[PDB]
Formats: structure tokens, sequence, C-alpha cells
């Protein structure tokens, strides 16, 4: 019934990005959860979320070992931030971290690793 | 015996700021709570915080309308942020809220009111 954004983002950008939207698109599929899924990497921006999107949205998740490229579209959202290769390691973190933003009453911004 | 550093700001001069300062102190000792704040206003910034301070504290509190010099300090604290005139309005909703960040396991940021 949620609806989550996210962005992955990895310098070069082509591989560790890729497969973390996709466990993440699989992930998003278990907890039956809505999601588009923004990719920043060497090739560019891919999937860019509109700032519709982006707003419609309960939660955002931002995966990233980088400054992400208009990463102040989601200040006024409530959303986890953690790195690359944190997600791949033990994810479980991460999706119970974002249903407790999700869940909390307040407007939380919260940072893993 | 929880310790929180505080920064109160406004433009509108030196009347703004110390009543939010004021309150803030005396809702810190009621609930035993060490307490540093620095204040931001048009006479500048007075009692800044040390950094070991600021490395310290259990939790930030940003009292402020506006963009405070060395927002930069409390990227890694776990914190809660709202405007003055909502802090003055019903402070008690702002410690609570200081109380989850303090309590909630994760460096959580909290923006409210
Ligand atoms: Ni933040």
């Amino acid at each position: 019934m949620a609806y989550l954004v996210a962005v992955t983002a990895c310098v070069s950008g082509v591989a560790h990005t890729y497969m973390a939207a996709e466990r993440l698109e699989k992930l998003c599929l278990l907890e039956k959860w809505g999601v588009s899924i923004e990719t920043q990497g060497a090739l560019g921006t891919e999937n860019r979320l509109a700032d519709e999107d982006i707003r419609r949205a309960d939660v955002a998740l931002l995966i990233t070992d980088i400054e992400l490229a208009g990463a102040e579209r989601f200040e006024h959202c409530r959303y986890v931030q953690c790195s690359i290769y944190a997600f791949l390691r033990e994810p479980q973190r991460v999706m119970s971290a974002v249903r407790k933003v999700l869940s909390a009453p307040q407007q939380t911004h919260l940072i893993l690793e």
C-alpha cells in the first residue's frame, strides 16, 4: 500500500548501481510496496524521479556513496539514506528502517551506517 | 544526565532569540539535562558551541527560522529542528520529540513545526 521512491548512486555507476536497484525492486515486491527507482551513474541519471512521484511518495530511500544530484528534491520527505555497500550487505535493517520512518508519527531523516 | 546542545536563531534582532534560549534552559534543568546554547542574532554568534560539546552531545536542538552558520556541524548528530515561533507557541511538543530522537536507536534528524 506504501509508495517508495529511491535513488541508487555509484561514482562509476554501471554495475554497483543496477544490482542495488534490482534488489530493491524485489524487496518492494515482497512487502507489496509501490516503487520508482532513479539511477545515477557515470552513464548519467536514468529513470529520473519526476517531482510528481516524490511528492506522491510516503518515504524515500537514498542508497548512495555520493552527493546525489538534486539531493534537495528530498528535503521535505521522510527518508532513509545509506551507502551502496550497506544496502547490499544486510538490507532488512534498511527495509525495517524504512518501515520505522514510514510508521513514525514524525517526519524523520534516518542515516544508516 | 543527558546532554543537549542548542542553537536559537532569528534575523529580527536580539529579542526573539534570547527568550527561546531562556525557555529551553529552564525546560532543560527541569528534566535535568545538561545544556549549552549557541545564539545567532543581529549581534552575531554568542557562546558558540565547542565541537567537543557537539561531539559528546546526545542530541542537538535547532530552533531557527533562518539558515544557521555552521549548520554543517550537526550533520552527524541526532537532532530536532524547528522554527522559533513554533518552539515558542508550544514547547513540550519539541522536547518530547527531542526525547524520541534521544531514545530511538538510529541517528535520526527530525524536522518539526
Ligand atoms: Ni538532514
